[PDB]
C-alpha cells in the first residue's frame, strides 16, 4: 500500500538534543544567572570602587585610612576583633566567591553528562530511530507486496539495566543537591539584616596595641551587602522555582506522555514499552519522544493512526 | 540469518573519547578550578586594589608611605627584618602564583596525552573497531549462507606490549603526584594561622639606618591572606576528593565491567581478553567500553545475547 508514504532514507540524524529540553532550559538557568549576577555584582561593586569602607580619624593619612578599610576587610576573618553575628560578615565579603561556587558546581553534572552519558545516548538514539526507520520501511513494503524485530528486542535489553539512568538521575541529583544547599546558603544570606553590614572593627595587633594615636575602634560598612542581598533574593527566587522543576525530572518514568512507541503498534512487524521502575528504557522513552522529530517514520505513523476512519 | 541485522559501514568514527571519561572529568576539575580561583582572586584583589597596607605614622607623605607598603612588601622574601614564622608570610605572597604552577602542571600530563599518546589511540580503537564490525558483518553472512581472527590477534599483540598503558599511567602518576603535592601545599597553607597575615615590618637598610624620622617598626598587613585561606580550602577540598578519584584511575585492570568483548561470544567466527597485569590490552579494554558506542555491531549483539531466550 505505498503510494505515499515511502523514505528514501537520505537525511541523516544531524540535530540530536543528547540532553533534555528541561535538562538544558534548567542548566543555562541554574549556571547562567549566578554568572550573570556576579557579573552584574562586580561591574558595579568596581563602579563605587570600594567594597569596604571605615570611618577614620581626620588625624590619619589617605595611607593611615585606606590601611584601615585594608586591615579591617581582612579583619572580617578574624572572629576576635569585630564585635554579635560574625558569621553574617564573612559571608558578606566571600558572597561573590560563593555565588560563583554553585555556579561551577551546577554545571559540573550537565559537564558530567556531556562527557560520559551524552555519547551513548547519541548512538543508541541513532540505533533506534535508524532501525524505527527500516521496521517501517520494510513495514510498508511487506504490505506493497500484498517476530520480535531488532527495535523491540533492542528496547528490552535497556529495560533490563539501568547504568545509564543512574548517570541520568545522579546528575539531576545532584543538580537538585547543589541547588538545595544554594537556596539554603542564599536563604540564609538575605535573612542577614542589611544593618549587619557594619561592623565596628579595631585595629590593635602587634605594634599597635599600645599605640594610643590609633582609635580603640572604627566604624566600618560593607557597602556592597545592599547590591547582594539583592542579588541573594533574585537567586533564591530562581533556585526555589528551579528545585520544584528540578525534582520533576527526577521522575523520568512519570514525565510521559505514552505517545512515543504507541502509534508504532499500526505495523503489521511489531508493545507495552512505556515505563517501569526506573529503568534504562524509561530514559529512552524520554530522549525518543524528545528527540521525535528526526524520525522520519514517526510522522507517517501519526498519519496512519488517524487515517484509520 | 540476516533479515533485519545488516550494517551498511557507511558512518565513520567521527567523535572518538581519546581521554576517558574520567580523566576529562578530573583534568577540567584539577585545572580549571585553580584557574578559577586565581580569576577570583585576581577579580577581587584588585577591586580592594592594594595587596598589602602597613600603618604609617601620620607625619609621612603619600609617597613615604606607599614606600613603606612597597619595600615591606619586598621586604616579605628577606627572612632578616620581618620578626617567628618567615615561611607562612612570603607564601601568602607567592599563592597565586603557586596555585597557577601546579594549575598548568596538572594540564601537561592531559597535554602530552594528547600529543604523545592520543593520535595511537585514535587509530588503534579505530582499527578495533572497524575490524569489529568487520567480523561481526562476515559472521552473519557466513550464517547468511546456511581461525584466531584479525582483531583477536591484534589485541594479544597489545597484551605483550605496555608502552601505551606506562605513558596512561605516567600521566595519571604524575597528576596524582602533583595534586598530593597540592593538597600538601594548600594544606599547609590553610594551616597557617589568620593573624599570621600581619608582620612587624622595618625600614632600616642603608641610609635609612641611621635615619630618625623612619619608625622603628610598621605594621603591615597582607589582607588578601583571608580570600587565599578561602582559596585554598575550597582547592583542597576537591583535590582530597580528587585524589581518591586519581589512584582509582591508576588501577587500569580493575576498573572494567568485563562487558566490553563478553557479548562477542556469540558469533561463530570468534576470549579471555578482560585484563592481566597492567597491560596496554588493559587500557584497550577501558577505551574500548568507553569507546563502545560509535561501534555499530556492539549494539547489535547486546540483542543478540538477550535474544537467545
Ligand atoms: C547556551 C546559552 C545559554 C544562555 C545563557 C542563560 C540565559 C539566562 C540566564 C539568567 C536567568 O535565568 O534569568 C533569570 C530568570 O529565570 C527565570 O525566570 C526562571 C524561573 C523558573 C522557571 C520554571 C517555571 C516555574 C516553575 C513552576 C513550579 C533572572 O530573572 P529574575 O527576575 O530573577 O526572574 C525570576 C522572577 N519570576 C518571573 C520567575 C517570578
Ligand atoms: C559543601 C559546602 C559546605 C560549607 C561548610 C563550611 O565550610 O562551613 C564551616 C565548617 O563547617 C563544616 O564544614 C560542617 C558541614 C559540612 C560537612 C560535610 C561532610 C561530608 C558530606 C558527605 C556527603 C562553618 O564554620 P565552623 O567550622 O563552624 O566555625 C567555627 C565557629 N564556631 C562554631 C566555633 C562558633
Ligand atoms: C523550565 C520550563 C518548563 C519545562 O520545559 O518543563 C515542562 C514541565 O515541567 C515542570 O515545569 C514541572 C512543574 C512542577 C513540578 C513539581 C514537582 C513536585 C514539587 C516538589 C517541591 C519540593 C522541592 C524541594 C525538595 C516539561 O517537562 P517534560 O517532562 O520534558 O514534558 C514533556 C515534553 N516532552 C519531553 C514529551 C516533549
Ligand atoms: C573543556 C571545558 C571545561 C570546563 C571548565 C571546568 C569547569 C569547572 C571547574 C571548577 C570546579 O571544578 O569546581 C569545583 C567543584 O568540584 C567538585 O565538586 C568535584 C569534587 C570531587 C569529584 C568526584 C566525586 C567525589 C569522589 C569520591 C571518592 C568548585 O566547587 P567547590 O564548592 O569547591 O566543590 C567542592 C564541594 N563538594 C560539593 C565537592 C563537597
Ligand atoms: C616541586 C616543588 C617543591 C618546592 C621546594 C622549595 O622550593 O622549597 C624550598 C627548598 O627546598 C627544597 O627544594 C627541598 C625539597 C624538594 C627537592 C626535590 C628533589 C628532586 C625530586 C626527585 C623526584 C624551602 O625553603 P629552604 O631552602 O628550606 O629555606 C631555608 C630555610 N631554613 C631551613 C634555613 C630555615
Ligand atoms: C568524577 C566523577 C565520577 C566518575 O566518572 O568516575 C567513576 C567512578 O570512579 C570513582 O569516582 C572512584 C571512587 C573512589 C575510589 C577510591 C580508591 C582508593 C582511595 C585511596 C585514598 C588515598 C589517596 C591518597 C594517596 C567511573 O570510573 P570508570 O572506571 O571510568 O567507570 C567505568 C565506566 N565505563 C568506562 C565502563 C563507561
Ligand atoms: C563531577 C560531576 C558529577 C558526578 C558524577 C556521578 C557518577 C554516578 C554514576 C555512577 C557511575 O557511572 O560510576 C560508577 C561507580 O560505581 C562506575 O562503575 P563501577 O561499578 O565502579 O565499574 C566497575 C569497577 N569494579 C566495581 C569492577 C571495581
Amino acid at each position: 500500500s505505498d503510494f505515499l508514504l515511502k523514505e528514501p532514507t537520505e537525511p541523516k540524524f544531524k540535530g540530536l538534543r543528547l540532553e533534555l529540553a528541561v535538562d538544558k532550559m534548567v542548566t543555562c538557568i541554574a549556571v547562567g544567572l549566578p554568572l550573570l549576577l556576579i557579573s552584574l555584582a562586580f561591574a558595579q561593586e568596581i563602579s563605587i570602587g570600594t567594597q569596604i569602607s571605615c570611618f577614620s580619624p581626620s588625624s590619619f593619612s589617605w595611607r593611615q585610612a585606606a590601611f584601615v578599610d585594608s586591615y579591617c576587610w581582612a579583619a572580617v576573618q578574624q572572629k576576635n576583633s569585630l564585635q554579635s553575628g560574625n558569621l553574617p560578615l564573612w559571608l558578606h565579603k566571600f558572597f561573590p566567591y560563593i555565588l560563583l561556587l554553585f555556579a561551577i558546581l551546577l554545571y559540573l553534572p550537565p559537564l558530567f553528562w556531556r562527557f560520559a552519558a551524552a555519547p551513548h545516548i547519541c548512538s543508541d538514539l541513532k540505533f533506534i530511530m535508524e532501525e524505527l526507520d527500516k521496521v517501517y520501511n520494510r513495514a510498508i513494503k511487506a504490505a506493497k507486496s500484498a517476530k520480535y524485530p531488532i527495535v523491540e528486542q533492542y528496547l528490552k535489553t535497556k529495560k533490563n539495566s539501568n547504568n545509564l539512568i543512574i548517570k541520568y538521575i545522579s546528575c539531576r541529583l545532584l543538580t537538585l543537591i547543589i541547588i538545595l544547599l544554594a537556596c539554603i546558603y542564599l536563604g540564609y544570606y538575605f535573612s542577614l539584616s542589611s544593618l549587619s553590614d557594619e561592623f565596628v572593627c579595631s585595629i590593635k595587633s602587634g605594634i599597635l596595641r599600645n599605640d594610643s594615636t590609633v582609635p580603640d575602634q572604627f566604624q566600618c560598612k560593607l557597602i556592597a551587602v545592599g547590591i547582594f542581598q539583592l542579588l541573594s533574593v533574585i537567586n533564591l527566587v530562581v533556585y526555589v522555582l528551579l528545585a520544584p522543576v528540578v525534582v520533576y525530572t527526577l521522575f523520568v518514568p512519570f514525565r510521559q506522555k505514552t505517545d512515543v512507541l504507541k502509534v508504532y503498534e499500526i505495523l503489521p512487524t511489531f508493545l507495552h514499552f512505556k515505563s517501569e521502575g526506573y529503568n534504562d528504557l524509561s530514559l529512552y522513552n524520554l530522549f525518543l519522544e524528545e528527540n521525535i522529530s528526526e524520525v522520519k517514520s514517526y510522522k507517517c505513523l501519526k498519519v496512519l493512526e488517524n487515517i484509520k476512519s
